């Protein structure tokens, strides 16, 4: 009768080395090939316990067969196993407004998927919960694109890869935030400033004037004043003070019509440029 | 603005110890919270590389989460890993015959589940290719035994473990062989010695007859022959020679009446009788 | 010819067993014989690259050889490593006062030096820096005692181990405070408290007099105030307050002869009581 | 009082980062600072045990403090380890003959040192038992070449090297073999070959005698015979047979007067060439 299967009862991966122990028939050959055409040979020593390492073999692949001193064949154990974890990340061209920060306006982000073993056959993407396939391009790239729009808000982001065997590895999560929201801003004169024979028709006898900029959210990394004085239009940056975001000219106004906005950008590159203002400068 | 949400960019575990490296806003302060109610706080360097090592807790679970100095917090990052590989084994009280070589008679073992955590929701055994789910004892052991018997044959089986996160981990394979077959062996007198007038009649005048045991299945680990005379058996072990298996009588028998029969043990410790063998010494 | 020498170019430790890999002649017999018995064979594969794992032996002891198909070996190859770290640590025989601690009054402390491998055969302690040999004892464990007593302080102490071979660890450093002084205490009648005919003959007309407990060290756990009146002693813990450590009887005293003094205990369990102060309560 | 020294109990390096656990004051700020300049802080548990994994340092080098919450500090634990082995190989340069097989007729091989770290104070070799010092090249390079021949034999090599706190790495041997010894080969006629009237005048009538070709060391590589005829000298590749190292022309020769050697080459890369043997064709 030909010798039992040997069996593996140990096996870890340490540096690209798959390091096994197990139990055979003792005096008996074994015999381990890999997916690439690589065989390794040892007699199992005399009390039937042996020890072994291999260099991790393409998409994790090996069989494991004991012959005896007069040829005889086991039952071979085919191995299939898995080591990379794959990884997923949000693709450059959805990643708007600063690069690399995982903050984007895009609503329905592209994730690319990578770090995937060749007998890979399954990807899936966890969004909260939600679990979607994943797709693969005509580069053979997998990724993933939201069908509908992602409402604004953190999402914990991660994929789970398996190859055919059925092993199954799950990457560490991404945190990705939708942000398509910027409030549109407001420019107005502050409270003294409107004065003369109204406190609301925007003619004012100050020849510096000070506005107000209001609804500026706190993500807002650039607040710009726009002044259109005889059809040219010149740009401040605004002031953000004690008493918050404020735009006065650097300089006096001459009599005449100023129109103003303000214009506010956000970290997702979220832009908003104010209702526009129409005040009258009047010293005299 | 809060800080943004702190990034886990490698993790990795040696002996019991979950070991990671991330990014989070320099200068912060990153809080990791267990599933035992440990919290490991650290402040993150001025580059915005973090690294850190704690004890792997109960579930893999444990969450992420960056403070600034002000007090405001990031979006959590929820982590639940799993870092128990499951065994399976033939349970003892199921493998007969030779203890220990995952060969059995019984059509139905009973398959042991060992290392599995405590979130575990799905629990599954492979056998040739077909999962079928596990069982937990009254005792809390996770099984499994087939609920119809195996045809005999070999099985590649494995256990394949998840839990509520959805992480899964798959156990080697181990190879049972269900051996519940064995034919029924035959005592006859050997050439040259069912002798004298008829060569058919089973009447010899040697007083230790050779007798040829055949039919005796290449696994067979046991073959004795039982001899009864004057009503009472004694049972004596065959020789196993050049000629393959054979018996002769160890002393010289009587003249008069004896019955012959071979019993045969296979590794797996199925037992047959052979039909039994009225042979006459008549010297 | 025999075939050259198997070379080693890679091991590695994991769990108690030895990772290797090398190169030796292709399709020859690797064995490899460690220190307790086992053997353990392979054959080189055609490439003539091979690896192994073997469990780690007594003292880290093994040979690796090359046969050929005919028989003929290779020089051999004798390894000798080393795997455990080396202990120290401070007996608990010298460890006084609180025990767990590291900290002592024992000037001459005893270190026990532990995981230590059977050939091992040089062990020395660092003392910031000053370098000592160990001693072994009949029970054969590796120990350390200063033959001067240490100053007190901090200290940084570890321990090196060197087997055969020449293989060495040095252990992970402990810190081990010399605490062997205690400022002796003192009692005396706070400011106001040495009144009537004099403020420097302790006769005080306070039945409920005040102490001023000094020289009181910040590594103090125990204050004690001992109160001899007739022969008879009475111990009273001491008050910590905003003006530091006092004593105040809990109740009047009877006119008469008061001799008193404070004890003192710190973490190493040194102890030290003051020159006792005899006062005298007049109060008619 | 300031806390108590934080301990560590536990290290591991394990891919570039030194994973520790230790003890230390419930609550305070652990301050571990590295050569480089970095600083990675950590807040100690309630339960006292701290864990932590920081990236490998220059020189292994760092220290760990606590700081309580009201700014006093513990005395430090400076630590210095050392991670890298050394590795020892022999100079391209200084590998005679066939290449890689670390066998020489250099006497006084370049042996090539790498995998140091910058703190190192001893870089030793192991010859055989006794150490010598490495050298460090104006490049940087550490080596060791011996100041005298080697004599011929084999050579286990090993180097040590030990930083400046003593820490100490030990390498994997090599095996390096000195071979500059090579026996002067032979040729002469074979038996029956130098005929005709003298069996010792090298005269034969044979145009394409046979000669035996000996004292060919067992490490030959390269067998050829050097043939010179008319003042010119043809080489040809000897022939190993049943019967050892032979050669016989390739074609017939004319007669007259040649003039023989054979010359042998050992694999590491040793040459010898015989005295030369007159013989005339008379033919
Ligand atoms: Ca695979
Ligand atoms: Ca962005
Ligand atoms: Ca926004
Ligand atoms: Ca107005
Ligand atoms: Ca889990
Ligand atoms: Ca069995
Ligand atoms: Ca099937
Ligand atoms: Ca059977
Ligand atoms: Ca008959
Ligand atoms: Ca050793
Ligand atoms: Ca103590
Ligand atoms: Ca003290
Ligand atoms: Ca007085
Ligand atoms: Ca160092
Ligand atoms: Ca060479
Ligand atoms: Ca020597
Ligand atoms: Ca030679
Ligand atoms: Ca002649």
């Amino acid at each position: 009768t030909p010798p039992n299967a040997p069996v593996v009862t140990y096996s870890d991966i340490v540096n690209d080395l798959i390091i096994m122990q197990g139990t055979a028939e003792a005096k008996s050959q074994l015999i381990i090939t890999d997916s690439e055409g690589n065989t390794y040979t040892l007699t199992v020593p005399d009390n039937g316990k042996w020890s072994m390492a291999i260099p991790y073999p393409s998409e994790g692949k090996f069989t494991i067969t004991s012959v005896d001193a007069i040829g005889n064949r086991s039952d071979d154990v085919p191995l299939d196993i898995m080591k990379e974890v794959p990884v997923i990340s949000l693709s450059p061209d959805s990643d708007s407004g600063t690069v690399g920060d995982n903050i984007t306006r895009d609503k329905q982000p592209t994730f690319i998927i990578g770090n995937l073993e060749s007998d890979v056959v399954v990807v899936q993407v966890d969004i909260n919960g939600t679990v979607y396939n994943a797709e693969k391009n005509a580069d053979g790239v997998w990724f993933f694109t939201p069908g509908t729009p992602l409402a604004d808000g953190s999402y914990t982001i991660s994929v789970i890869a398996s190859d055919a065997a059925g092993n199954q590895k799950n990457s560490l999560p991404i945190t990705v935030t939708i942000d398509s929201t910027l409030t549109v801003p407001e420019i107005a004169l502050a409270a003294g400033e409107d004065n003369g024979a109204s406190d609301s028709d925007n003619v004012t006898n100050h020849t510096q004037p000070k506005f107000t900029l209001q609804h500026i959210d706190a993500d807002v990394t650039g607040v710009t004043v726009n002044v259109t004085h005889n059809g040219v239009t010149d740009i401040y940056q605004a002031t953000q003070g004690a008493d918050g975001w404020t735009f006065t000219p650097p300089a006096a106004w001459n009599d005449g019509n100023y129109t103003l906005s303000v214009t506010v950008v956000d970290r997702a590159g979220n832009s908003q440029q104010s209702a526009s203002l129409a005040v009258t400068v009047d010293s005299t």
